């Protein structure tokens, strides 16, 4: 409360540490169908039913932007990125799977990279 501070963790490395995994995620064998925006006039229903369009390029473009207050707002748009595509593909298509494999990757990066 006022004048009373709770310590909070160091965040001052975070934007570095951000970009790092967002590295690794662009470079996985797997990120083929993230790199890029969904292509909304091509593919029928995604605009429709997809209301928050996510993925890789744009993720960099706000990071390299001061486009994310913190740590937090930045995985909030990567997993956004797996939850639509779990929306909008079956489980065992390439997409599908290849959204899954990602999502796990990218939770222990997260998990090993920020609770030291
Ligand atoms: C151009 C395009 O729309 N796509 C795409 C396809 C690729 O092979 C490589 C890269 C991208 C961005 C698609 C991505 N999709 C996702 C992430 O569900 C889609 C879901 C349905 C249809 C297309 C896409």
């Amino acid at each position: 409360s006022m004048s009373v501070k709770k310590p909070k963790r160091d965040d001052s490395k975070d934007l570095a540490l951000c970009s790092m995994i967002l590295t690794e995620m662009e470079t996985h064998e797997d990120a083929w169908p993230f790199l890029l925006p969904v292509n909304l006039k091509l593919v029928p229903g995604y605009k429709k039913v997809i209301k928050k369009p996510m993925d890789f390029s744009t993720i960099r473009e706000k990071l390299s932007s001061g486009q994310y207050p913190n740590l937090e707002t930045f995985a909030l748009d990567v997993r956004l990125v797996f939850d639509n595509c779990e929306t909008f593909n079956e489980d065992d298509s390439d997409i599908g799977r290849a959204g899954h494999n990602m999502r796990k990757y990218f939770e222990k990066k997260w998990t090993d990279t920020f609770k030291v």
